[PDB]
DNA sequence: AGCTGCCAGGCACCAGTG
DNA sequence: ACTGGTGCTTGGCAGCT
């Protein structure tokens, strides 16, 4: 309706609309003195989201402007509300001085708070990573980049197909996801939280390289091993531009980037991560997962590292051997190291706020406290004989000098904010504790002026006091007020009292507030100056936090191994899995009855097992424990068995309609002889035998061509004939015994096909009427007479 | 501390500042329930406390409120709230009590707002389980010696009660007292002891939560098994009646049938959907109404909408908690009745005219509320400005006095301003100082000497003078007497309205049902439904039937299908692809039966249908679950049952599964004789019709064209003669060579039989 | 311990007097 | 153009009880 041309707007709205256009789709907090305000649809939304009153800002020429707002000092509680809902918010501040500005004071968006770029402790989860990610798709593949803005961890990868792209998204589970406007495979990302559509130009390869190299201080990206990963570079370039625009400061903690090559780790598809319940159970909870058993780390950063390891098993033999050695060597040390490591806390995220220059007084306080743990940690670790632990000990560093700085600079228990001062300890700066000496030391004066004037006037109600609004005063009761000296200058009247000012008290008032201002400005400048002193050491600090997190992980793994009775696995050259008395690491902890340990023997000659046995026999658990044991071995952990020898695993596949078949094909197209394939219940055709026929042909392809290590749980008794027909296939089964009426589930794996199929017995157990089980048994004997 | 001891299993909201606060386990729990920070301590903003009580009670938590020294002044329990803010408009909220004899079960539910009070005596566990699912109580009372804890243990709002709260003699005495009856014969529950024990407990608990008479609870009804189509939880969930498999409400039967215009209508329609009645007399009557009201829905619905949730408004009347906009909405509802009475006048239908009469008019009550209350009264009566001028002479007098006093002060402002020549001069008001004369700081030194200064502001001075305080008393005493008067006249409205509560409850009930029937009429017109007919023996004959939801939700053409079931053609074996077409065909059969049996029109060109005692589905250890559901069908289905089964036998060996499907089919066809759609992949089962009377084959087929396959949804006679797994494997990308081997294997496996 | 309402500091608005 | 009063969010807290 109203024509909103430039000249139709007040200078305020011209300024505002100009800043708002700079972020058309996200809420804009617009600083107006003591309030952050919103206008138009921002006001309406904010009013709905934050439960604040929708009001109006009058207009002489035009429509009234919808309006909402909150006091500047309350902004964090509200940012919490918004980012907790996936909402970005641009934060706009007053840069200019109102007193020296004819028009509206200069304003700027200084920061944009988005779900994947938060670094404030209030807004994060301690034991969970919170990543920003960018995704890109061209004609022949995907590019993908993640950034942990709190740690600087910057990763790049190029999933070759849709299936690995999906798996990658599920693993990294970004809180915010930037995607190019021309992204075609939307089914992969639509309905993820934190979606952000971006213009194609943010993905341009040349700017990506220019910007990254600028960020890293490099001439090219060769040394980062990403110089030839253009798909990935396009996503990384977009991600980095987003990070810079949201923070609008230097990001010195983002100092390198690393490519995630497929050969470096065990690739797990979407269904495997979920079926193994690694960090999430099948109902979306965190209870009864692999992490819930293994993660007894003591620092938040360690908890997160462990979870990353578990989702990303490494295939580097030397790394694994080194972690294994570390776990052995530290086992008798865990009790003493853990209480100390605990006191280090989340050094990694504190350092993020250091690099971002947003660190608050308690952040530095906690940084100090961590530094104070280092010598003790150094002392405990000197004794331990193993190279890797000494490597970590060196990397942990010591920062006695920085520790001393923080001990001299900041009081024992600082306030939350530096905004009001009382953060910089006395003795640190001669000028400061001398402004305080004024602003504060002369508060004795008020007390004595009171008794002096009270005795001099003889008015016993006389009190000296202070009021933010009216300033310092001498107060007399209304009853006595007619008796006051005539050079008492009335300052403030109340119902039952009069308040006055005299020249002496007025001078003190200017003295106090001038020097109070001095102290606080100078204190803020000293606090900022601590950033200048700490920052030069950022790189060694991050190394330290990294060392400390890895120590937390390895120490915890040593304690788990001991307490849960785990063994060190050994690595063989050829594909294979030899397990003696293996257990399911989660199920054995959950069950309140004994877990039946089981063997496994897989080799290039015995590479596929057809697993039979009843429903509830333990086929699924057996297949899962196999993959968990492999996974654990490949993060350097000890494993829940009496002994394990394991060859290399390139990838773990899981398959347990169009969807079954499409997943099956994916195995058939991508599995290799180094793959572990776990399969169940495949073969749901439309008739009696079409499904089973596909299962048979798919198995044959896995046994004869692909040659993957394959555990194939099935109830199709026809498939127990496979070993007869093709090389590399053998039968095993989960033992069960029938005692008259019932069926006993032994949970023990035995060579050979099951003696029989127990569909009828399991049906009976479920309660199917006995007359019907009886007629079914009669039908079964007919079918079995074909043999 | 000590106040928490009074109520141990109830969260304590502790009044402390501008907030309430919970500590320890209460802070722990509250934080994980309300997405709120845990410092142990947690806080709630006073302005939005009701927004939190609603969330906590929705999750089954009672909340105790400890105001100001201090004591528990308010308690809300999930099953006994009646405030609008705490309820959801279109969902019933029930209190239930559950009891187990060394004989059978006892169950009772109460809608505390409508007063709808139901009793039943489920005979076995499954039936009791079904009852819980259907009724989904927000709060559930149970005896301490309750044996079948597995029925209830997972539920929200569990309330463990002493066994003595479940005694027959005191339950009777209490129930009789409540109803003002000598015995319960007139309610048809006099000899339903187990039911009565449950109702006894429930009613005591509800009385205890309110500490008020509950006059709107004047009746109780027994639910007998032969009265409705029984559905177990799986069947209920599988039919996505009001809840879809996801847990939501989109793409459900209600989501398509429910375009009612009042919240009470929506809630009542939903009860109907979950309780199909077997009494054709009621159905015929509902059908006739839907037919007679077809042409009228257009004019009726805008009017019915204005009636609103008169049902929950009347609860607040009965509990004496009704607020002014509650009375104005009742007024508004009253103002619709003559128009509704006039529209329904010509409708030649005895059920419609019964509704018209039972709807009433209350012209005297309408007129009262028009004279008593202003057009749009404030939310609370607390601050007055509720009672309309002209209603009470005395009231008008106190307001006129208050008004002359305030006019004088307005004129005082003017007189004092002109007289002093200070253009900032104003008269104002606040609590601390009452009436005052304000002058800006810059002018305050020109204040006239008679001005007594009382309050300095940053940029203004405030003064009093005798004249100001004189008319202050005038304003305040009159305005005081007027406010006290409003409150009495307001209470008096409850006294004049309450005697008509019974009639008023019948009226909101009539109005609710009209919303439902009129809506079903519009539905039947808009979605091209037809009126089913009822036959005496089991049978289901459908001409061109469709699935009520699929046809609306999916923007593809829906393919309609016949069905012919009778005692001579009791079971259909259904082969061919199951890519949704078999399941849909089976579910639409159930849904059509359900709709017929709530009196709705149904989506077909013609439906004749016999009596149905129960509808079972087994569609969509998995095998262990499927067999457990199969078992329940085989133990409980009769020849009046509709049994729908998909592909049992999956999840075990070919031969065990076939043997089980075969034996199950035989038992259904020959022993039970239920009307059964038996969907299967077993081609071997298509041999049943030769060996067995009353069984026949039908199948779905597909068509292969272009670079795809079109899965037809047309049900045709005979067994399927193709399988499609290989065609699917190929579309899905399974390598050509692999499918070729599968083809050879397939022929080899099939040709043996 | 309340409960009421001023104030915070931006900018625009408006009515009077140039 | 000046002058000097008004208004608008929410949270802290003085100034009354
Ligand atoms: N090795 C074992 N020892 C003891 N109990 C087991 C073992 N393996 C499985 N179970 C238990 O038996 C149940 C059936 O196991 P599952 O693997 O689901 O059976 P299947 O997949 O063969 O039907 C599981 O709930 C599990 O708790």
């Amino acid at each position: 309706s109203a024509i909103e041309n430039f000249d139709a707007h007040t200078p305020m709205m011209q300024q505002y609309l100009r800043l708002k256009a700079q972020h058309p789709e996200i809420l804009l907090f617009y600083r107006m003195g003591d309030f952050y305000e919103l206008f138009y649809d921002d006001a309406k939304r904010a009013s709905q989201l934050l439960d604040i009153s929708l009001t109006k800002r009058g207009a002489s020429a035009g429509e009234p402007i919808p309006m909402a707002g909150i006091p500047y000092h309350a902004v964090e509680n509200y940012l919490a509300k918004l980012v907790n809902q996936g909402e970005s918010v641009a934060i706009c501040e007053q840069i200019g001085d109102p007193a020296t500005s004819k028009g509206p004071v200069e304003r700027k968006v200084v920061r944009i708070v988005t779900p994947g770029t938060i670094s404030d402790e209030a807004l994060l989860q301690e034991r969970q990573d919170n990543l920003l990610a960018a995704i890109w798709q061209d004609s022949k593949g995907f590019g993908y980049a993640t950034l942990d803005i709190s740690s600087g961890r910057f990763r790049l990868s190029e999933p070759a197909d849709r299936e690995t792209m999906a798996a990658e998204l599920q693993r990294t589970n970004p809180a915010e996801l930037l995607y190019a406007e021309d992204f075609a495979e939307m089914s992969l990302i639509e309905g993820r939280r934190g979606l952000r559509r971006r213009p194609l130009w943010e993905f341009e390869i040349d700017t990506a390289r220019q910007q990254l190299n600028l960020q890293f201080g490099t001439r090219d990206l060769v040394g980062f091993g990403v110089e030839n990963a253009p798909r990935g570079l396009c996503a990384a370039g977009c991600l980095l531009q987003y990070a810079k625009d949201t923070q609008r400061t230097t990001l010195p903690h983002i100092r390198s980037i690393t490519m995630e090559r497929e050969q470096d780790s065990i690739i797990m598809d979407a269904a495997t991560r979920r079926n193994l319940e690694i960090t999430q159970n099948l109902a979306g909870g965190a209870e009864n997962t692999l992490a819930s058993v293994l993660d007894c780390t003591v620092t938040p950063m360690g908890s997160r590292m462990l979870k990353r390891w578990l989702h990303m098993p490494v295939r580097d033999t030397r790394v694994l051997l080194e972690r294994q050695q570390t776990i052995g060597a530290l086992q008798d040390f865990t009790a003493g190291l853990q209480p100390v490591l605990r006191q280090v806390g989340d050094l990694e995220r504190i350092l993020a706020r250091l690099a971002l220059r947003t660190a608050r007084p308690r952040d530095l306080a906690r940084m100090r406290h961590a530094f104070q743990q280092l010598p003790e940690l150094r002392a405990q670790l000197e004794t331990v004989d193993s190279a890797p632990v000494q490597a970590l000990r060196e990397k942990m560093g010591e920062f006695a000098e920085l520790r001393d700085l923080l001990e001299r600079a900041i009081i024992d228990t600082p306030p939350v904010l530096v905004r009001d001062g009382g953060v910089i300890a006395s003795g640190y700066n001669e000028e400061l504790d001398e402004w305080r000496a004024l602003a504060d030391g002369a508060t004795d004066y008020l007390e004595r002026l009171e008794v002096r004037e009270r005795e001099r006037t003889g008015l016993d109600t006389l009190k000296v006091g202070f009021n933010a609004v009216h300033g310092y005063y001498i107060q007399i009761s209304r009853g006595q007020s007619h008796l006051a000296p005539i050079n008492y200058m009335r300052r403030q009247t109340l119902k039952n009292a009069e308040r006055y000012i005299i020249p002496e008290l007025k001078e003190y008032e200017d003295k106090v507030l001038t020097s109070k201002g001095k102290a606080l400005a100078l204190e803020k400048q000293l606090y900022e100056e601590l950033f200048d002193l700490l920052l030069p050491h950022l790189e060694a600090l991050q190394q330290s936090a990294s060392a400390l997190a890895e120590l937390d992980v390895l120490v915890n793994l040593a304690e788990r191994a001991y307490t849960l009775n785990y063994t060190c696995p050994t690595f063989i050259d050829k594909p294979g899995i030899r397990i003696t008395e293996g257990r399911h690491p989660v199920v054995e902890q959950v069950l309140n009855e004994p877990f039946i340990a089981n063997p496994l023997n897989l080799s290039p000659q015995r590479r596929m097992l057809i697993i039979t046995g009843p429903n509830m026999g333990g086929k699924s658990t057996y297949m899962r424990q196999t993959a968990l044991i492999a996974l654990m071995a490949y993060i350097g952990s000890y494993v829940p068995a009496q002994k394990v020898e394991i060859g290399p695993i390139d990838r773990i596949f899981t398959r347990v309609f169009m969807v079954e078949m499409t997943e099956t094909a994916n195995i058939l197209h991508n599995a290799t002889e180094y793959s572990l394939v776990l399969m169940n219940e495949i073969g749901r055709g439309t008739s009696t035998y079409d499904g089973l026929s596909l299962a048979w042909a798919c198995a044959e392809n896995l046994a004869n061509k692909i040659k993957a290590l394959t555990l194939f749980a099935t109830h199709y008794f026809e498939l127990t004939q496979l070993p007869e027909k093709m090389e590399g296939v053998a039968n095993v089964h989960l033992d069960a015994l029938e005692h008259g009426d019932t069926i006993a589930f032994m949970h023990s794996v035995q060579d050979g096909a099951a003696s029989k199929s127990y569909g009828l017995a399991v049906a009976a157990l479920a309660g199917v009427p006995k007359e019907v089980i009886k007629r079914a048994r009669q039908k079964l004997r007919e079918l079995e007479s074909i043999s």
